[PDB]
């Protein structure tokens, strides 16, 4: 089948890329190719990058559009709140156990106001402008004028602005009724045009995953080297997302179901594979929706609700592998971290896994958000961005895992 195909190839493509990489370090690496030759080897992954980045922008907003406009006022009332619930529970479950498994762990064993972070928080939000926030962010500066701050658009994405003016927009258009029909349509269109391109990128994706693993394995002095610093926070990241996976999101599955949450997860096994491979949940979607209705028994409403919306709000990886490198540093750095530290880098951490977007490069775009307030160092993220290609996959699989789970319970919720 061709998604196996895909599902193997992406995979052989990680495989191939650490070779690859590991090869041409063998050979000297940056240094016996040369910035000319070098910029050239990693080009193909930046173009898989930029060929992803091009579509969250419309996949995003049309996803959530029709997801919110599926949703009839009286099913809004109950499902909408009972699964935003969900969403914000999980998130601050993945959020807390980052938190305790790299205080437990201690991966690292040997500027901007913290208002003024939150502030930008809120103001992002809520953008000042669509178009602009369609590539532009908020961001707080400082001038001596003591310190008076000025606020900037900066370079960036906000997802979420676009997240909440995207759900806020479908459930207006349900409210019109039949005169918002036409609009509800025309982003439906919209959408499923955006995913046959996904599904086109996909095709791509391989050699794009190899190159972009060979670059960034290639760009580290070496592997041993590196890893011997990241191995706990590797450790830290994976066993988080294996204990959220496979107890944390069961757990409360089997609590609000008395069904196996395991064969549930059968059932959505090719989805958990595609999204390991290609570490992009929103392409991952319509796989995921086909598995959830037909091998799980979600209804179509419930799918198409839940699925396109959680995709980008619900994200536990993000959060988690944010989390646990927020904790990772302020102990790269001396810092310490108290009760009011940490409750401001859980909200920080559900707040930016709900602005990530799903694709390889979300994580980091938005752990300066937790770094910022923190008032960590964001220079920092240079070391984790040597190895967020192995923890992204891990964190886009518990991400999918936690829409289909939380589709599931919702399902039964319903029954
Ligand atoms: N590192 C991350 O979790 C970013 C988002 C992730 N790649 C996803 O698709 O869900």
């Amino acid at each position: 089948l061709r998604a196996n195909l895909l599902v193997l190839l992406t995979v052989v493509a990680v495989v191939a890329g650490v070779a690859l990489g590991l090869g041409v370090s063998g050979a000297g690496g940056a240094l016996a190719l040369g910035p000319e030759r070098l910029s050239a080897f990693v080009f193909p992954g930046e173009l898989l990058l930029r060929l992803l980045r091009m579509i969250i922008l419309p996949l995003v907003v049309c996803s959530l559009i029709g997801g919110a406009a599926s949703l009839d006022p009286g099913a809004l009332g109950r499902l909408g709140a009972w699964a935003l619930l969900f969403f914000l529970v999980t998130t601050l479950l993945a959020s807390a156990l980052g938190v305790g498994l790299a205080l437990a762990l201690q991966p690292g064993a040997a500027s901007k106001e913290v208002l003024d972070s939150f502030l930008d928080l809120a103001r992002n939000i809520f953008p000042s402008n669509l178009v602009s926030a369609a590539f532009r962010s908020y961001s707080t500066t400082y001038e001596e004028r003591v310190k008076v701050p000025v606020g900037q658009e900066v370079e960036g994405m906000n997802i979420l602005g676009l997240v909440v003016f995207a759900i806020v927009f479908g459930v207006a258009l349900r409210k019109l009724g039949p005169e918002g029909e036409l609009l509800i349509r025309f982003f439906n269109s919209f959408n499923e045009a955006t995913m046959v391109l996904v599904s086109w990128i996909m095709w791509y994706a391989p050699v794009g995953i190899m190159f972009l693993v060979a670059g960034k394995i290639v760009e580290m002095e070496d592997v041993g080297l590196l890893f011997a610093r990241l191995g706990k926070y590797i450790l830290c990241c994976l066993l988080g997302h294996a204990i959220h996976g496979l107890l944390v999101l069961p757990l409360i599955y089997f609590l609000f179901t008395r069904k196996n949450p395991y064969r549930f997860l059968w059932g959505i096994v090719t989805p958990l594979a595609t999204a390991f491979g290609t570490s992009s949940s929103s392409a991952t979607l319509p796989l995921m929706m086909k598995c959830v209705e037909e091998n799980n028994g979600v209804a179509k409403h419930i799918s198409r609700f839940i699925l396109p919306i959680g995709a980008t709000v619900n994200m536990d990886g993000a959060a988690l592998f944010q989390c646990v490198a927020a904790v990772f540093i302020a102990q790269l750095s001396q810092q310490s971290l108290d009760f009011v530290k940490i409750i401001t880098i859980l909200v920080t951490a559900t707040a930016s896994s709900v602005g990530a977007a799903g694709i390889p490069a979300g994580g980091v775009l938005t752990l300066a958000i937790i770094l910022e307030a923190v008032n960590l160092p964001v220079d920092h993220i240079s070391l984790i961005l040597a190895v967020d290609w192995l923890v992204d996959r891990s964190c886009t699989v518990l991400n999918v895992e936690g829409d289909a789970l939380g589709a599931g319970l919702l399902q039964n919720y319903v029954d």
